[PDB]
């Protein structure tokens, strides 16, 4: 009997990476495979063959009973064929072309596999597409609970929590992005007003997570008590750490505004925070009590 594998490959924002990881983990658990976390080529790491996972998280060799390889051994080990999806059996020269249509086909092929009664005969499942929504919420929570941020990142979160969150009820706001910008800023303001009109047990502050300096300046000038975390290889890692700090602090808020709710950036917060506000029909705000 020989070892068999599921490789979780993802290189995008951490919300997507970690949700897609939960999906790979769930299939590895169901089928008695080893899980390989392969974050080579991450948007946050300049060096293309370095596995980014250890740059942000502590070593992990097991997640809830599933053995894990999470480090540079991906560059030494030869994971065994045959492979699924079937594309991965093609010669390497034929794998240079990897268009979005093929990645989407593999999402669908993996989705069907994960729903099928029988385990694949392939010795290695290669997951190299978006696997958001292709697992249970429990699988997602298990991943967050069973990997640990690097201590340097945790210390920053801890200091920020003490400095702004402790003693207070925090409304977290994630804003990812002429007439369009004005309407979007207006919509964000409407969401903040809605959130602020709810009752909270402690004095309220607004935690803003945005990639735009202009949004930060505007929202800060429109509401009281708005704060944000202050902010080339080294600067990619710093971008990653900054993202994680915001993602994890959002999950500590009393209410979170998801602009948009399709962003996996706020999925961790959606799982944990008591109340979620978002535009959902369109132009209209909704509030969701957790669950």
């Amino acid at each position: 009997t020989k070892e068999r594998f599921v490789i979780s490959r993802r290189r995008t924002g951490f919300g997507d990476c970690l949700w897609s990881l939960a999906s790979a983990w769930s299939y590895a658990q169901r089928t008695g495979r080893t899980l390989v976390i392969d974050w080579r080529g991450s948007c946050y790491v300049e060096q293309p063959f370095s596995n980014a996972f250890p740059a942000f998280f502590e070593p992990v060799e097991d997640i809830a009973g599933v053995p894990v390889i999470c480090d540079d051994r991906v560059n030494q080990l030869s994971f065994p064929g045959p492979f699924f999806p079937r594309w991965w059996n093609r010669p390497s020269i034929d794998c240079i072309n990897r268009p979005d249509e093929q990645i989407f086909r593999e999402r669908d092929e993996l989705t069907e596999l994960f729903q099928a009664r029988e385990d694949s005969e392939a010795n290695t499942i290669v997951c190299d597409a978006c696997l958001m929504w292709r697992c249970s919420e429990e699988a997602e929570r298990l991943i967050f609970r069973n990997i640990k941020l690097r201590s340097e990142i945790r210390a920053r979160i801890d200091a920020l929590y003490e400095e702004h969150f402790s003693g207070h009820s925090i409304i977290g706001v994630h804003v990812r992005h002429w007439a369009d910008s004005e309407l979007a800023l207006h919509q964000v303001c409407m969401a903040i007003r809605k959130a602020k009109a709810l009752s909270y047990p402690k004095p309220v502050k607004v935690f803003l997570c945005t990639d735009s300096a202009q949004v930060l300046d505007q929202v800060s000038g429109l509401f009281p008590d708005v704060f944000a975390v202050p902010k080339s290889a080294e600067m990619g890692i710093e971008g990653g750490a900054s993202a994680l700090i915001d993602m994890y602090l959002l999950a500590r808020c009393a209410t979170v505004i998801r602009f948009p709710p399709t962003s996996a950036f706020t999925r961790y917060a959606r799982l944990l925070v008591p109340r979620i506000i978002e535009f959902d029909n369109p132009g209209h705000l909704t509030m969701i009590d957790n669950p």
